[PDB]
């Protein structure tokens, strides 16, 4: 049973790049997630790095865009993603240190953080970004 499932109906920003960008994300962390419940640390840990690195480089796709079309609410968008970014350092370096470990309640959080943030935040930029 798949962690995330992606509609256009829940999470549809009328933007292609992003929703792509999103749909690969929903994969990545439904990777971990399965993972996640196993005791395979080496693999939690490359699923965990390859999953941080791709959303740090969404997040800089939506604003380079946001920036470049003078979207109204870029820094509000851009501080909320700075927020997850530094959230997502501090695990890879407790992870990284043995100090803490990845489990569903990791995948979970991660879900929680996304299904919010690509309706009430993404969503928003949809009329500047597909203009
Ligand atoms: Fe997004
Ligand atoms: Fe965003
Ligand atoms: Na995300």
């Amino acid at each position: 049973m798949a962690l995330m499932t992606w509609t256009a109906a829940e999470f549809g920003t009328n933007v292609g790049f992003a929703d792509d960008q999103h749909k690969t994300i929903f994969d990545m962390v439904n990777k971990l997630h399965d993972t996640a419940a196993t005791g395979n640390r080496s693999e939690i840990g490359k699923q965990l790095d390859a999953l941080i690195d791709y959303v740090v480089m969404h997040f800089k796709s939506e604003e380079t865009e946001m920036q470049k079309k003078g979207y109204a609410d870029f820094a509000a968008h851009k501080a909320e993603h700075d927020k997850l970014v530094g959230v997502c350092a501090d695990l890879q370096k407790k992870f990284h240190a043995g100090e803490a470990e990845v489990n569903q309640d990791t995948t979970r959080f991660v879900r929680d953080w996304a299904v919010n943030h690509i309706p009430k935040v993404d969503k928003l930029y949809g009329p500047c970004l597909s203009a």
